[PDB]
């Protein structure tokens, strides 16, 4: 316990049917939000309190709209409560589910590719657009201290030169998840894969999501080619160069996100610097 | 030579009063019979349509297509196109550099915008290049049995790619269809010409890219570099489609070779080597 325990009980009893009590409340990991697992008599619930500083990062009204909008696709787990004023959301917790990792993900291509095809060709108009260069400027002005990363102004300029390349290649605007870390995929006992945690989801080019999938799980070149044969279709075209560019933009943006989050109280060790350095490496190989 | 005579006869109407034919030599070439006529002030390519090629190429469409493609300024000047005589006469670019599989690798910045120009031309060429239909076409034209080993099984494998292409999406654009490096000619004034449009037809642009890569044996790094010059919002690129079209080209042109050899040509090992590269491609693709 206890006051956090009290709040969590104070906030999920309205979901508890006649004759039901909370057995235990456990803290979970997580990067964006303050997460808990509430175990009850009948079932378990994921409780997510909006993380430190995230109000500037995520439009929570947009997120709520997007959760409702995407429900019929059946990709995510259920949301039981989404209460913006209280700063809380409660999701279904899938029992005996397996959370994917960078190793186990390599065995699930035939399940992941159709999930991504589903969202990318859904025609869903999400509230909010992910404009990568605008996002960089966003994190720049949110960060109070100077950005700690070496040679930033020059790296930033090299990164911004990619905007013209993207415009020349053509940028698509489709519903995207935006954050394809392997832990966002869970497999239930029946063998059904779910894609969870849509809080960053926004309109973007689908090559962003492919880049994220590949980067976050460190796909090999062969693995990328094999995944792409699962994914590529008339309705889901693939540009390899766009993927390479979005990998650089992602490392750039999330390294900045890390600086912001760490000013808001977090500590992610070397997460931020490692991503930044990978962006620099990506730039050198690209250019 | 009676050859001398008919050549003089044909380009006669192009020459003036004391303008004369200095010499005539035989050129290389795989589809037609080609000759260089050197005259007082101009040099001309004289092309006699190859034996049996009327079955392969619609010459009336080719003439039409020539006219339609003129305002793009890609080809050299055509002076004569006589279907009845079975002859065309083009300008021969003096002291031009004919590109080869080596020199083509230094010309990406000139080639990519040529291919962008044709592929985004919005022009409706007469003739559609449907590769699986083209395979069936060659099979019907070939009189003896196709000599290639295990052909039925290989053909089966090749035809299994029709459905893959349909699932990837097939575009329909004006294409050159025959991008051997020798079809690129560099003038001493600096411009690159793309010549010999006789196979040009509506097709997926990934076919032209596959032909360019395959005929000059691009390395994968060279392909990637080339695609950096070519890829754009208007000219999107699919790596898998390029790989499939390479297999299709090797198959089709191996059959073209059997057909041509039945007309009396001898291309040495060209046919079997292309067929076997399709076999190799199919193995590497699966
Ligand atoms: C959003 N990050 C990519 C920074 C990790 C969160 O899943
Ligand atoms: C048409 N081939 C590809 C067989 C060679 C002619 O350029």
């Amino acid at each position: 316990g206890s006051h956090m325990e009290k709040i969590i009980k104070e906030k999920i009893s309205s979901l508890l049917s006649q004759e039901e009590e909370v057995l235990s409340v456990e803290q979970l990991g997580g990067m964006t939000n303050q997460n808990y697992l509430a175990k009850t008599t009948n079932k378990q619930y994921i409780v997510k309190f909006f993380g430190k500083g995230t109000e500037k990062l995520i439009n929570r009204q947009d997120e709520k709209y997007n959760l409702e909008l995407l429900k019929d696709l059946g990709l995510d787990v259920k949301n039981y409560l989404f209460d913006i004023e209280a700063g809380i959301k409660v999701n279904e917790y899938i029992e005996s589910a397996i959370t994917l990792d960078s190793t186990s993900i390599k065995t699930k291509f035939d399940k992941i590719a159709p999930i991504l095809q589903t969202i990318h060709t859904s025609a869903k108009e999400l509230r909010g657009e992910f404009a990568p260069f605008e996002e960089i400027k966003k994190y720049e002005s949110l960060i109070e201290e100077q950005i700690p990363y070496a040679n930033y102004e020059s790296v930033r300029n090299a990164v911004f030169s990619l905007e013209k390349r993207l415009a020349d290649l053509g940028v698509d605007r489709k519903s995207c998840h935006i954050d394809l870390v392997p832990e966002n995929f869970i497999e239930s006992p029946q063998g059904r894969l779910y894609l969870i945690d849509w809080e960053y989801s926004s309109m973007n080019d689908p090559m962003w999501d492919l880049a994220a999938l590949f980067l976050e799980s460190e796909f090999t070149s062969q693995e990328e080619e094999t995944f792409l044969s699962h994914y590529e279709s008339d309705q889901t075209p693939v540009s390899h160069e766009k993927i390479a560019i979005y990998k650089i933009l992602q490392d750039t943006i999330w390294s900045l996100w890390t600086v912001y989050k760490e000013e808001q109280g977090e500590d992610f060790g070397d997460y931020g610097v490692n991503r930044y350095q990978r962006a620099v490496k990506g730039l050198a190989s690209y250019g």
